[PDB]
């Protein structure tokens, strides 16, 4: 099975093919993980995983998402990361993690509280920053504060210090959050971005931002370990095909500029757009960057079930299959996976305490 | 679904009739719970079911099946079950603990390490206890040594250091292993127990540990927290008619001794039986034990299956129903069960940050 093929990039080996993507928990407290947490990586690593990718870890307070977000601001909030690292390892999963700033997303409810904007007289919200003075829209309608380029160098600092915090605390993995309409991602669209000065206008311009956080965080990130980055490289918004080309050559430089392995997502910059979500869809878009760009990738969206994982890898649409809300229903996915197809000694999928059982059950 | 519907048992509610039954983890280290068992029980816990009793748990260092089992037996053990209790609770389940002793089929290897007794020249192995120097036979051919009367004296303390234990570290829910072959189960059955003095012979004797054992955990056990006991009731030795009479009768006595729940098992107190293996087959007699005795129970061995356990429940057999290895294969099987038998808001079976995003 392709799935549970080992994969290797730089150092790190993994296991499977299996990755679990970043998904905010919203269970943090000032930017602190806590026992939530902690039992939450644990179980999915000892799942079978072969990759598990800590959820958005803000690199600035005003960059979570929401009041539950992790951070990685201060040596104390990485420290508290130190035993999930070792946890994820113990299981023999490797532990990445995803850092990230919300730009004009931030400042938000949980999901289950509103998922919205926290309304201005509320003590637990804060003024966002955008590349531009401009709102996402609809349940986000908060204006923005516009960047400086003072501004600018800061955030590329915190991404910096935040990846050797990471480094630090043994994560063997990490990606850039250039996706998903947050700040990486809103430097780069159109939609978000009116800059004057040398961060808007032009496509070099507008990966600016984009180009030079990686730059700077590749000279504290280990070379022997892979360096990723997540981007939304459409956005379903009638600009497809522009806009796909546009992505595909910041692909290429990314690579020139040392990123390891791309994880091909959906801008999610605007709210008017029309994503034809099902099962697997992003598989064409993601071999096509991975072939032109000519970068390992992974996907997500659509991917877990074993059938839709396995045929993705025997295509080569994708490196590594990323699935996340089947992890949430059930950590033990992939020896869920293996089973269904048929690996040998699929409960070993799981360690001894469970596979010896299963196996003969 | 009967499977959701909550149960209420002296102070306990439990949010479903879902139990996660005691499952050895081969993991601890001197007794002493480790990151194994956080993980493991926590993940459990937050998977939904409203019950999970803590696997077996030794009252004394001979007492364990194997290096690797947990123990009870002084106060540093009980403090680490502290964060096992606590993570339950915070999940909104309900944390139970079972509390044993192995007796001849003590000094054994982890199952995936030959399963089978250790070596007499072995380092690692301890002398055993039984009622009676008689060995199991098979893979567990050591011969335990006769308890003493002062031997069970002890044994009894153990127990009831161990019931103080698991009361100050927050355990709303206790279950006595008495069945599975163990020191309980070989004190009652006629294979295992061949005494000639007051704990051997008849039936009376053959109870008399069991219920002295249950009576002094009884005094310390808070009346407000159920008491239970785990028992076998048969064998499948060719004398299952006579050996479930006298254990329903046992049960009577357990029942008139403060027992709120028995968990009906099999005896496996020799390996020379036939055991007819197959879906939901303990649903019968657990329901005769429940009717006859007139106590509540909960079994295992083959109701995994949401509509298995929804048809027990259904139909009078069991109060709760325990779900072992399908809660290895899913620790969050509770929330499979839930979508499965068509609860409404199912994926709120598990906290927010899993729930609000599987509901879509
Ligand atoms: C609860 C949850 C939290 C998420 N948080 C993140 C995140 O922190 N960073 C990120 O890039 N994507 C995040 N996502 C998107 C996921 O990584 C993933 O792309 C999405 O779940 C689709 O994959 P799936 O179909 O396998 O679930 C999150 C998704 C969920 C469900
Ligand atoms: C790994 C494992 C460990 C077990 N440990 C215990 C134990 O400590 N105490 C006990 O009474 N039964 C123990 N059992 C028996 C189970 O509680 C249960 O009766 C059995 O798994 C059958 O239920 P199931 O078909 O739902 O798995 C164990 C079973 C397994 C698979
Ligand atoms: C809908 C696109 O946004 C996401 O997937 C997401 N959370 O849901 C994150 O990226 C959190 C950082
Ligand atoms: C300096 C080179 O940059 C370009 O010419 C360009 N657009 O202006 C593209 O590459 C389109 C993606
Ligand atoms: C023979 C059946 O015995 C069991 O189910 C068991 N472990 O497998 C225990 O009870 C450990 C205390």
């Amino acid at each position: 099975s392709a799935l549970f093929e080992p994969y290797t990039l730089k150092d790190v080996t993994l296991r499977n093919r299996i990755a679990i993507p970043p998904m905010c928990q919203y269970m943090a407290e000032d930017g602190l993980i806590n026992d939530w947490h902690q039992v939450h990586y644990a179980s999915m690593a000892r799942g079978g995983a072969g990759l598990l990718v800590v959820e958005a870890t803000a690199v600035a307070p005003e960059g979570r998402i929401t009041p539950g977000c992790a951070g990685i601001w201060s040596d104390a909030h990485a420290q508290a990361f130190v035993p999930v690292v070792q946890a994820i390892k113990a299981a023999g999963s490797v532990p990445g993690i995803q850092i990230a700033h919300a730009g004009r997303k931030a400042s938000a409810n949980r999901p289950w509280e509103g998922d919205d904007h926290i309304g201005a007289d509320d003590a637990r919200g804060w003024e966002t920053i955008a590349p531009s003075a401009i709102a996402f829209g609809a349940h986000l309608p908060n204006v923005p504060r516009a960047m400086t380029l003072d501004d600018i160098a800061r955030v590329k600092q915190d991404f910096v210090d935040a990846a050797r915090r990471a480094r630090d605390a043994g994560f063997e993995w990490i990606e850039l959050h250039f996706a998903h309409g947050f700040l990486g991602q809103s430097f780069f669209s159109e939609h978000s971005n009116k800059r004057t000065d040398a961060y808007g206008g032009s496509f070099d311009n507008r990966s600016r931002f984009l180009l030079e956080t990686l730059a700077a965080v590749r000279e504290v990130w280990p070379e022997n370990l892979p360096l990723t980055a997540r981007f939304g490289v459409l956005e379903y918004d009638g600009r497809d095909e522009q806009t796909l080309e546009e992505s595909i050559e910041l692909a290429r430089r990314f690579k020139a500029g040392g990123l390891d392995l791309l994880s091909v997502s959906v801008g999610f910059t605007i709210p008017e757009t029309n994503i034809p979500w099902g099962p697997a869809f992003m598989g064409p878009i993601a071999e096509r960057v991975r072939r032109e760009a000519k970068l390992p990738v992974t996907s997500a969206w659509g991917f877990g079930t074993p059938q839709l994982a396995e045929a993705a890898l025997q295509a080569n649409q994708l490196d590594l299959v990323s699935v996340g809300r089947a992890h949430l229903a059930d950590p033990h996915w992939a020896y869920f996976a293996a089973k269904e197809l048929g690996v040998e000694k699929a409960s070993w999928t799981l360690p001894a305490p469970y596979a010896h059982w299963l196996e003969r059950y």
